[PDB]
């Protein structure tokens, strides 16, 4: 049968909960994943790029902060068409790396999070027509998934209405951007995607922690301040630069060690 | 909603309408222009290349020569969706490059910006089936015409069709002859066709598109005295390029480096 | 009018069929034949690679084994739909690739097809070996293509190969990974059937299989040879060994034809 | 006149002053830099790399810890030959690079440190032999310089008498690679480079500072602990990982920004 | 025996003789010469590239013009070396190249090939230090000089630095001025320096190098009456070029991938 | 102390006894030892490629003719300076690599790791001089020998020069000979001389080194009955080639990425 042609781009946030796991994981992502999945999807991905996290900022913790990056991808079919489960070689996978995420504890664990998007952002709710030209952004990527019981339109108008002026208001907030998610292709529990910039880590605890007080708690609220959602299950997000390094489908060659 | 799958190749016609902008124009586009585009459509656009224009030949104004480069595009979605507008960064633009092409004049009339959308196969192969690479250095002479308003499309491509490649067919100095139909509905973009007619050089070019050429009867809508017969930059574009060029940018690009 | 999203993966079973060819072989593709196809396809192709055959094993000969490549190809839109017929710059191909290929016979007083399988981009049956990693260990992969002679109902084919064959592969301890797709046969009218890939630690792992536990096999009515695979060597069965990993990706790794001081 | 075959491989220690400035010095460092750089000396540098550093430690501050990265140069001649002065493109350098690395002060500005070293460790203190296959390292790689009026034979005996001995002793320490900085190169105040390979922070933690309690303070301290150096003028460091994304020379595709 | 570390960068000053030639020149050149060239010396060349030529100035004949483009190398052995002469495969060199650059004529008294070494850094930096690439493009006019036979080196080094340069030196127009001597000692080169003077824009360059350079007055060894007062392509060679090239070849090449 | 520039070519024959070795040597060859190998010498080795041998030809055995392929780097200070001993992270190497190899039988003699370090340019061209690509395709039969222990140097160089290169000369079917003494001095290697011997194919290669050297007279030193009169992998070793290699590992290596 046909394979639908769908362009996508997808998020996954990929945490990192105790500093002495760091090097394991990064060598994990950098040593063995990039080639297992270069190998599986360089026919039908067009783009695949981590995205290092900035140091998590004060707070962060409560937004789900992803300590160790962005993962990037841009598909032409959709992953999830079960005909894509076969493969000739699966991807070399230890139990530890579930661990070093936080998906499982050592001996509740928080889910994988794996967002499927539109290629282009739905939504430019600030900062249209800005440049690389007007400097460097400190650009905090958020997704949110209402919980249980929550109304999503009514998710939905709180965040455009209440939320996101709070964002156009703030001097310190360059560009605001969203998408829904694609809830249809895995059934990830996230509901938005938003991107959000600021200049600096000072301007982005201004906005998100002091301005985000104003707002009253809501009734569904799994945390007594903004985002009011559970971190790591309800709430992910970095704070990533504007460009990377790892751009792997053109910058990858081989786990070159230092001298 | 969906996305179309819309696999097409586009030309834009690139000028440089003096010589004392060709180091500011060319800097923008290898400096800025480059990196912002990948930086857009990279997970869309399967190519991104820059073909250098040859040295204007005689007459070659007549024909609406770019003297800078063409700009090419393989596309896999339509690149005028409207979703496809909004961008995280948007390109670095100074409206100076406007004067340097030529769509404004500096401080009489401007020339339009011309990207023709194209399927990525040529639809008509009416000279030179089966010449490869080995063959020989190709003068390779790519021009886009759109008949004026008023003309009947079916008309112009009768025309185009019955008495202007027969010339090139007969013609010795001319090695290959291909054409597409301009696909309008993209972005409204008045040309018509894009043919793409070989030499071996200019000189073969001149005897073929100039001298060959008087033959033709002027057209009751003709824009200017000569084939042909369309009003320069607004009604005919062109560019001599060759088979090669070292900007396949999506391959080859490593910033801008400078001469030591 | 519109071109369809066609998502696929091809495979071209290269032969060379003298020793004395290699080197002129060896070179149109690699100086001539990467160049002239990255030149026509790289906006709507995206992985092309050549994988080198291992030297061909004892009795491969009868499994129409291709003694230069398995060439790969992964196409976002058909190959075969008849716009594509038309090209700025057509590839240089001489009549002697088809002598070296033996496609053609060599000088004046049969030749073997041109063999071009179209499939799907990922496996449509996986029935041994399913979740191996790379940490596993170096694979001999053993692609092969079948097609059932003329006349024969190809439901049975179907069942003699996965009702007959595959449990051969399946207890032999030797024998690491079996996938197999359909060939779209809609694409090209390619005589192929089947293509399967089969993993061994080696060549004797092979051997053994492929050969010896083989032997076992009923020969079947339309059989075009006595022993297994039962088919016309290089005209209804085509296959390589080769390897996890090729250099040859050639749409990344391509950077002209730089040669040896 | 004749050029001198002169092969050494040099590292300056980055460091990023306040977490506000990350985004801007990253730009600047990713932008603009490396094409500058690669534009004046790629005919004679080898290798051209940017290890970002892990997150500062616990009383990395104390280390002279570098917050940026470490900054790797392979030369076949000497940068400081003053033939090399003249070049057609001089860098593009705000002034604002000095603040944000904190050579321009917010008491004093730190100074500018580029050690230049032989291309081959010159000492192989602990852990011969380990190979990639043994496991991902966390790379503290420090350099010292002892102070004016500090016999540099008197500064050597203690490092080796004192220092390195407990280096050698702590199962957390699993390789020491040391070389004497070139001096005569370009008038650096260090004195060694040395790297030291734990499992993690916590075990670089254990020895560094745990285990440096056993020291007594020699009399030329500037600090009461150890290095008992004086943080980012005579004592710098950043702890890396085995592999980076950043080898400039072989990876750069210019500054492709994030959609 | 021992090979000395002698790192240096060379400078080919190539032209194209007539318009009709430039398809075949740039040919070889991109699809024969690269391969070749980057399989003799890859192991001992650090960079190796192409800085085409912008379109020729007025007057640009009189400078010995490079209509194609200088070729660089940076080398770490001297290619003169007599055990360089070795190699398994040589270079593909059909005659006609020789021809088309003007070397010899086709069936015009040849020019000889320009091939001077250097030192890998400018000897003498006389105008703009410290100019960044954040100050703007620049038309980099590389220019290459030999005094005629029988002219003292040290009376033609000085009517250079003490007469030429000072009028470059005076010009707003003139952004940059560097030079080095020629290593007459490798391969008998007939240059004694190399200058690159860079400009704005052609109209600067004219300004200059022919306005301005009519104050000077005619040597008595002068091969032409106009500075500068040498023959062209025999004993003067140059190019203008822009600061960046997409030729890095070493690099950059991935073959002669031909368009569509 | 200085590091001495020390430009050189090395070549190391690296067999593979058993075909069921081949895919798990072939494996450590690429997916680990390339890292390991880039990680330690990318700063001073100019290239670094694997040039796989063609199919061991009739009696290629008795020529210690090397089943996976010539390992070839170019160095820019000798290998073996004892400063290079230390390394960060020193390469994986696991034992059955030499059995893989046949330095060690798997349980019937081992042979030796032969590894010839040469300058970078060939110093005796024999035959051929002045071929180019443009000739056509080779089959390159590389070649090392080392004469038995007890025979003096100078007569085995004598006995190449004047007894068997002079047969290689008469045969129309070799196209070229290049040799090379080996620089002992570096590592000890046990090899003399590196001969390049180039033929059309296996049976060009088969007529004069089989056929041919029948004319020799057997030495008194003899190892074995026939030409080359040594002990295979001890004495000599060999692999037939291509002239091109998509294994140029400094450029083309992207990671150890597995088919689909
Ligand atoms: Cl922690
Ligand atoms: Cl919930
Ligand atoms: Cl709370
Ligand atoms: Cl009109
Ligand atoms: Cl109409
Ligand atoms: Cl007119
Ligand atoms: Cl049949
Ligand atoms: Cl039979
Ligand atoms: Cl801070
Ligand atoms: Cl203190
Ligand atoms: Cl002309
Ligand atoms: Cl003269
Ligand atoms: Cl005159
Ligand atoms: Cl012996
Ligand atoms: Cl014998």
């Amino acid at each position: 049968a046909d394979f639908k042609f769908e362009p996508m781009r997808s998020l996954i946030y990929v945490d990192c909960v105790s500093e002495d796991y760091r090097p394991k994981l990064q060598r994990w992502i950098y040593k063995v994943h990039i080639p297992d999945s270069i190998s599986q999807f360089e026919p039908y991905v067009t783009k695949y790029a981590f995205y290092p996290s900035f140091p998590i900022p004060p707070q962060g913790d409560r937004f789900g902060y992803a300590r160790m990056q962005l993962t990037e991808h841009h598909w032409l079919v959709s992953d999830l068409d079960p005909r894509l489960e076969i493969k000739a070689i699966a991807e070399t996978f230890p139990m530890d790396v579930l661990v070093w995420q936080g998906q499982i504890p050592a001996a509740e664990g928080n889910p994988f999070i794996f967002a499927f998007l539109p290629m282009w952002w739905e939504k430019d709710l600030k900062g249209k027509g800005r440049t690389i030209e007007d400097g460097a952004n400190y650009r905090f990527n958020m997704t949110i998934g209402f919980p249980e019981g929550v109304d999503k339109a009514e998710g939905e108008k709180w965040l455009f209405e209440k939320v996101v002026p709070i964002l156009q208001a703030a001097p310190e907030c360059t560009r605001v951007l969203a998408s829904a998610v694609k809830k249809d292709i895995n059934g990830c529990v996230m509901d938005w995607v938003l991107e959000i910039w600021f200049e600096n880590q000072s301007g982005w605890y201004k906005v998100m922690v002091d301005d985000m007080k104003a707002l009253e708690k809501p009734s569904w609220a799994q945390q007594d301040a903004f985002p009011f959602l559970k971190p790591y299950h309800n709430v992910c997000s970095a704070a990533v630069a504007d460009y990377t390094p790892s751009n792997n489908l053109a910058n990858y060659r081989g786990y070159i060690t230092m001298r």
